[PDB]
């Protein structure tokens, strides 16, 4: 029929637009993924960087607080020694050498403590500032990435754009009842869905039609589909 071939022709015109866009949806979500992976790439480095930070606020006042302890040991420890250089009586004189012992040994104890401190502070200042670093390296050596990932992204947007409002001009004058045919096979397969006869085969899933179906096919008067994938067919 003239008429089919109309049919026909205007569906495999949208066919090919429909295509592309699947190939431009497709294209555009692997470019999103690249940049959700530098995207998580950074925010990896800053949460180390984060952690690290509130992990040195700590560090810096346990030290604060050690030195501040320890000030306050030594200077009892002074009141102690004066003390005892004016006391007249023995058990005092006594009390007084125990009592500035274990402050002593106190103290003592209170500045090794004080000093492991400011060791993690020194190691964990220089791994603040490699991840600082790291944190630097990777932005700049991704920012020229981005970018160009993201005008890809741009230009792909556009182009689905002028596809789209193409497909539009088509469906106006293109047959209903087939198209309503296309559209729900287009949606299940994902791929060509009006498909031709190639070597006495189905194009679409390659399973051999009956002579008598191909007979249908060549006669053009009525829609036929493959008896396999139901994907329709035509001849030429
Ligand atoms: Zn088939």
């Amino acid at each position: 029929s003239n008429a089919m071939h109309d049919a026909l022709q205007s569906i495999l015109a949208i066919q090919e637009l429909d295509i592309k866009m699947i190939r431009l949806m497709r294209v555009k979500k692997e470019h999103q993924n690249e940049l959700a992976k530098i995207q998580a790439l950074k925010t990896d480095i800053r949460r180390k960087v984060e952690e690290k930070e509130q992990e040195m606020e700590k560090l810096k006042d346990q030290i604060k607080g050690g030195e501040k302890r320890i000030q306050e040991i030594s200077d009892q420890i002074n009141k102690l020694e004066n003390q005892q250089a004016a006391v007249k009586k023995m058990d005092e004189f006594n009390a007084l050498t125990q009592e500035m012992t274990a402050a002593n040994k106190e103290r003592r104890t209170l500045e090794h403590q004080l000093s492991d401190l400011m060791d993690k502070q020194a190691g964990s200042e220089d791994l603040l500032i490699s991840l600082k670093e790291s944190l630097s390296s990777t932005e700049n050596s991704s920012s020229a990435i981005e970018e160009e990932i993201r005008e890809n992204i741009r230009k792909i947007n556009e182009e689905g754009r002028s596809l789209l409002s193409q497909r539009t001009q088509l469906k106006e004058t293109t047959d209903p009842e087939l198209f309503s045919v296309y559209e729900r096979l287009l949606n299940n397969k994902k791929d060509r869905v009006v498909v031709p006869i190639e070597n006495r085969v189905c194009s679409g899933c390659h399973i051999a039609l009956t002579p008598q179906h191909e007979n249908l096919v060549r006669k053009q008067d009525h829609l036929v589909f493959c008896e396999h994938c139901s994907r329709i067919l035509y001849w030429q």
